[PDB]
């Protein structure tokens, strides 16, 4: 793991130069394509992708697992739901299936802790049935959080050897906005009334529980915001570590990896804890519906693209966003040169 | 053309109430996909659509002239641009053409107004080799722009009988965001300070001299902010009145239209102001990194689903957009049901 994280690549300045020279003499005035010519050189200096901006094949990993804090009753949705769900993942009738299908990419089901029998057809990373009850203690041992992000990591990377180029990462889980805002409230050191939002539909009166469970939360696991690590092992879920996995796995890679919603913000500010190098390797998909939304970007230092008030989750806003980053690629490759046209722009 | 107005179908509510029970039962929490699911209502209501969303063919209309006004100095690039680049869109070389292909959109190029020979491959529709400088008098007589609007509303729902369900709009015409922030000022009541920007880079220097112009503009013209048509004909061009005709050609035909940045922003105002049942068609795109952007939205009460941070014009940021609204009717039609999952939602 420490071999792992030392690894990681930083950026080719070189290849993002040639990639910059190329953009601004492209048939358009200088800058005018934006943030899609930022994107572009910012793939360009991804060591997995061979020095300029493109995308082979895309994977959406969606990580799977239960919670304890669902006892303390901080989520409406039956505990079965996860269970329910990542089977009907494997028949692609979910709106991630549906999304990523919509943009030619392949759905992985990965089960990190389902309180539930195995479910065929789902790979099989499983911890623990459900993690800890984070509101009276740990979520989980440093060791088993340790564990999965290699485990996580190297099937991630893995993939990158059978054409994967772009990852998104998605979770599963009943009740995971409970751990995600403890998290995010640790990292960014805001109160967690800043951060606590409604979940899936949670009631305006159910609200002030969810904040007392995070706040207990923290209290009694006292995690370390300078450790990611302890943070997830403290106050996370195993939905959480693998989705932080996912991250590490696709920089040690070198390529991109899209982020989702408020869990995956939350999984990314661990991430870039424990790893800074991690940081060139994201890429935001949409600006989550979620309250805490804002501030795990802000401290993310992250602009969304999209602005479609979702909050469903599940790898959705990731899958939705890979035809822009498919956009750049096109731009870059396939536009016509101003030098060809004979046309000179002060 | 009174006629034209008087037939523009309302929003089909039977078909929109149907639509929402139909996405309330999808596999999500209800509300879940935000957005994507307003616009999936959105779509269900239009006539042309026959009761569903869905998406057909597609096509960028591509609206390009030339305005007199290039020679007060507000605009940088060549006059000769708007001609070359218009022969660029029939070789798929420009940014519209590579970001249509990219979403499967055919792009149809209309020379409404350049100055300069005919162009081969390129649909002839042109009142005049550029229209009159605004700072003078005004753009073209309102004969003129009735006929035009006419012209391009009928060639609009023409491809509706050729499978096209989705329009996108665009323009090409060096010198136009002059006139449409004359257009912006006149019909928001907004100073031309508030939203004359830079353009395809203009000088910060040159700024001072392209807000003169825009209110000598409106002073000399005094177009009426009631009257669009006398609005577009006065301190309008040739390629805003094509757009506004796109506009009111998809609405007759009961068919959406997405729309592209500030020039189109500026059609729009137009548009729903000589026909207010125009409105349930329109379908924002981006959100234009042009300063009186911000402002035009606002009187539309339109929010774009996408920030990035785009200039272009040329009906690129439409074309970006595609995927979104294939999106929402992919989630319609393909996601799976919570009964039958047999899961029970408070």
């Amino acid at each position: 793991l420490h071999a792992l994280l030392r690894d990681i690549p930083a950026p080719d300045a070189e290849a993002m130069a040639r990639t910059q020279q190329h953009i601004d003499g492209l048939l358009k005035p200088p800058g005018s394509l934006g943030r899609l010519e930022t994107l572009a050189v910012q793939l360009a200096g991804m060591p997995g992708l061979n020095g300029t901006p493109q995308v082979g094949e895309k994977a959406v990993l969606v990580m799977c697992a239960d919670h304890g804090v669902w006892d303390e009753g901080v989520a409406v949705s039956p505990k079965i739901v996860t269970a329910i769900q990542a089977a009907n993942m494997t028949r692609g009738t979910t709106g991630v299936c549906v999304l990523a299908a919509q943009a030619g990419a392949k759905v992985h089901v990965i089960d990190v802790g389902i309180d539930a029998e195995p479910i065929p057809g789902v790979v099989n990373m499983r911890v623990a049935r459900g993690c800890g009850n984070i509101a009276v203690g740990p979520a989980m041992s440093r060791l088993q959080a340790e564990a999965l992000l290699l485990e996580v990591s190297r099937y991630t990377c893995d993939l990158a050897q059978r054409g994967v180029t772009l990852f998104g990462v998605g979770e599963l889980g009943m009740a995971n906005t409970t751990p995600a805002a403890a998290m995010v409230s640790v990292f960014t050191g805001s109160d967690a009334k800043e951060v606590v939002g409604i979940g899936a539909n949670l009631p305006p009166s159910r609200i002030d529980n969810k904040v007392d469970v995070v706040r207990r939360a923290i209290a009694i696991n006292q995690p370390n915001p300078r450790d990611g690590i302890d943070v997830l092992s403290k106050v996370g879920g195993f939905d959480l570590v693998g989705m932080t996995g996912v991250m590490l796995g696709a920089a040690r890679c070198g390529l991109p990896v899209l982020l989702d919603g408020f869990l995956s913000y939350s999984a990314a500010l661990a991430a870039c804890q424990i790893a800074p190098a991690v940081r060139p390797y994201l890429i935001p998909s949409h600006f989550s519906a979620e309250k805490g939304a804002r501030i795990a970007l802000a401290h993310l230092s992250m602009e969304p693209y999209l602005h479609m008030a979702m909050r469903l989750g599940e790898g959705s806003g990731a899958a939705l966003a890979m035809p822009i980053v498919e956009a750049a690629c096109a731009m870059f490759h396939n536009m016509g040169e101003l030098a060809a046209s004979n046309i000179v722009l002060p």
